[PDB]
């Protein structure tokens, strides 16, 4: 029949049209995975001024959720054992020999629990390779590391920059190269093609200011990526299904989906952060809040690295100045869902739009 159809329409369009008019969003794309097959919702406009609308094959810039596709990276170096979680930073840059990072190891770099380094590079540090060698090297913890979670690029930027360097390749290069073929990804990019630009959405700030990304010190590494929904669904497929891919990307998935402490609701992966399934609106909110972002939480350690598969919700916001991505997945309902905008509209505005979608699915 046409009700199932009909239905799922009528969810996300529930779920999203209200979110978009009250965050002004100009342009939207959904996509779900339910019982293996994909599903795609596109909503509004990719740019107000030429009036090109969203389609599940526009590029938004997805921030942060960037970092999955890192710590993907860092899984093949890991499970190829070029590195381990347990090495100090140093071992794999000799820049870093002499510095505070003799006394970090990965795991602290990925999980953000080197010992305060910032939400962001300070804006004396340029893109530019002497001016972030410089900056590690002077860098010292605020209190010791392995103690305290503080949300933070540079943490897991370095940590993406040290997996590549253990690699022997550029990180950007292994991203192209490697990486996303590995995925099937073929509209995920790091740096767009001339070709592709006319499908990348504009974002949209304050006043409705045109913003896209610009660059930045590991950009690559902590916020780098541009993709379509129906690319980032492919991602989520992934992780839904390592099993599927070729063995050294299996692993390399898999070892995303290992959590090593918890912070309140919340266990820590590598790139994705995970809670347990079914949990409250408000209590998913808060795992994703203002204060997550920008405060530090003492974190409670697993006696063991836990496997973040069934009955959990894995997910990852993302956001730049002109954009506001999130994904989230449940491992053991073979559920996935992608919702990208070209505003960087709230956390919890995005989170609400994904529970009414996951609730809707549950009835
Ligand atoms: B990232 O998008 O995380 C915020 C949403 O959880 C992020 C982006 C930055 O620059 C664009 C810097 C830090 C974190
Ligand atoms: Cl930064």
């Amino acid at each position: 029949g046409e009700a199932p159809a009909d239905r799922l329409k009528a969810l996300v369009d529930a779920a999203v049209q209200p979110v978009m008019k009250a965050n002004d969003i100009p342009g939207l794309a959904v996509a779900i995975s339910l019982k293996g097959e994909p599903h795609y919702f596109s909503y509004g406009l990719a740019s107000k001024e030429d009036g090109r609308r969203v389609t599940p094959e526009t590029l938004f810039e997805i921030g942060s959720v960037s970092k999955t596709f890192t710590a993907t990276l860092a899984g093949y170096a890991l499970t190829q054992d070029k590195m381990r979680l347990d090495d100090r930073a140093s071992q794999h840059w000799p820049a870093l020999q002499g510095s505070r990072f003799d006394g970090i190891s990965l795991l602290d770099l990925a999980t953000y629990t080197a010992g305060g380094l910032p939400l962001q590079f300070p804006d004396s540090v340029q893109k530019d390779q002497a001016q972030i060698r410089d900056y590690y090297r002077q860098w010292q913890p605020t209190y010791a590391p392995g103690s305290q979670r503080l949300y933070s690029n540079p943490s897991i930027g370095l940590f993406g920059y040290l997996a590549a360097r253990s690699l022997g390749q550029p990180f950007e290069r292994l991203m192209e190269q490697q990486v996303f073929p590995a995925l099937g990804l073929e509209q995920t990019h790091l740096d767009v093609p001339e070709a592709a630009l006319a499908q990348y959405a504009q974002g949209y700030g304050k006043d409705d200011r045109p913003l896209r990304v610009g660059p930045g010190p590991l950009d690559a590494e902590g916020y780098g990526v541009k993709t379509s929904a129906a690319d980032l669904l492919r991602f989520v497929d992934a992780n839904l299904h390592p099993e599927r891919l070729d063995r050294p990307w299996a692993q390399a998935l898999d070892a995303t989906h290992r959590g090593y402490y918890k912070v309140g609701d919340m266990t820590q992966g590598l790139g994705w952060e995970a809670y347990d399934w079914p949990i409250s609106l408000k209590r998913l909110q808060a795992g994703n809040s203002t204060p997550m972002a920008l405060q530090p939480h003492r974190i409670a350690r697993l006696p063991a690295p836990q496997a973040l598969e069934g009955q959990r919700l894995l997910n990852k916001t993302g956001s730049t100045n002109g954009f506001g991505a999130y994904v989230a997945f449940v491992p053991g309902r073979d559920l996935g869902l992608v919702i990208l905008a070209n505003r960087n509209y709230p956390n919890a505005e995005r989170v609400k739009i994904a529970y009414a979608i996951l609730s809707g699915l549950e009835q």
